[PDB]
């Protein structure tokens, strides 16, 4: 909507207050036009048509509890494309400040967020497997991930392919949530997942075994559910990329760690110069490798730690 450009405050799902970039004109819409062509967050109201109304709130104050999914949606969108215009000088998801829009408030009970091909979707949860989902900036930044994927290699999502976009959105989600510096960890989902359980998240980049997912190639889903196992075989990219980070033994190969700035850069670049839609594992550990000889050179310590950490989860 044309108008002018405000500040207005709230609660998120957590109830930690924050100032949210707002417009006024009659009332004021969550409608950001400080970062490219705008981040707009929109009221889904329940139902499944998309993306909704515009947010519209009378005096720009925003501490209702319906609120408070917006909030977060609106603000760690922010964050999220803060972080790829800093770190990475990515403009929005396509490079071109392309308007992010996403809707809150997606169905009823509904326990996943997910981005269409044009915009972000956050469900509420049900209350006891999940609160509303825009809680967690991994979350968030996870979602946003994807589009950036799409834009860029644009893996296929099934198989390996698909196991390496959800991977992607794992690691950036997680990078995001380094950045943002509140609470940050190498799990998935915490901060919305099971309010009556502490210390569980829905998915583990140190120890993805802990919920359940391969940790080693030798370990992989070759089955149909799933997509062909994209949320499962995930773990096997999220544990080389912790490694790579962090440094470790696993199944005796020891890593040294390089810390995640180089993971985000080294990351980044396969991402956009040498993942193409069909890259499979053993592609992926060669685009790494040359993007880490490209920022480092082939003889440093850093394409090492990448050669040692894909050896360690059996990739080739
Ligand atoms: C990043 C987390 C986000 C909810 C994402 N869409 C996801 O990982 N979803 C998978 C885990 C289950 C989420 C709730 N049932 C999924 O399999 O869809
Ligand atoms: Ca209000
Ligand atoms: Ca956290
Ligand atoms: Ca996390
Ligand atoms: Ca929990
Ligand atoms: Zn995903």
């Amino acid at each position: 909507i044309t108008g002018t450009s405000t500040v207005g405050v709230g609660r998120g799902v957590l109830g930690d207050q924050k100032n949210i970039n707002t417009t006024y004109s009659t009332y004021y819409y969550l409608q950001d036009n400080t970062r490219g062509n705008g981040i707009f967050t929109y009221d889904a109201k329940y139902r499944t048509t998309l993306p909704g109304s515009l947010w519209a709130d009378a005096d720009n104050q925003f501490f209702a509890s319906y609120d408070a999914p917006a909030v977060d949606a609106h603000y760690y969108a922010g964050v999220t494309y803060d972080y790829y215009k800093n770190v990475h000088n990515r403009l929005s998801y396509d490079g071109n400040n392309a308007a992010i829009r996403s809707s809150v408030h997606y169905s009823q009970g509904y326990n996943n967020a997910f981005w269409n091909g044009s915009q972000m979707v956050y469900g509420d949860g049900d209350g006891q497997t999940f609160i509303p989902l825009s809680g967690g900036i991994d979350v968030v930044a996870h979602e946003l991930t994807h589009a950036v994927t799409d834009y860029t290699a644009g893996l296929i999502y099934q198989n390996e392919s698909g196991a390496i976009n959800e991977a992607i959105s794992d690691i950036f989600g997680t990078l995001v949530e380094f950045y943002a510096n509140k609470n940050p960890d190498w799990e998935i989902g915490e901060d919305v997942y099971t309010p009556g359980i502490s210390g569980d998240s829905l998915r583990s980049m140190s120890d993805p075994a802990k919920y359940g997912d391969p940790d080693h190639y030798s370990k992989r889903y070759t089955g149909t559910q799933d997509n062909g196992g994209v949320h499962i075989n995930s773990g096997i990219i999220n544990k080389a990329a912790y490694l790579i980070s962090q440094g470790g033994t696993h199944y005796g190969v020891s890593v040294v760690g390089i810390g995640r700035d180089k993971l985000g850069k080294i990351f980044y670049r396969a991402l956009t110069q040498y993942l193409t839609p069909t890259s499979n594992f053993s592609q992926l550990r060669a685009a790494a490798v040359q993007s880490a000889t490209d920022l480092y050179g082939s003889t440093s310590q850093e394409v090492a730690s990448v050669k040692q950490a894909f050896d360690a989860v059996g990739v080739k």
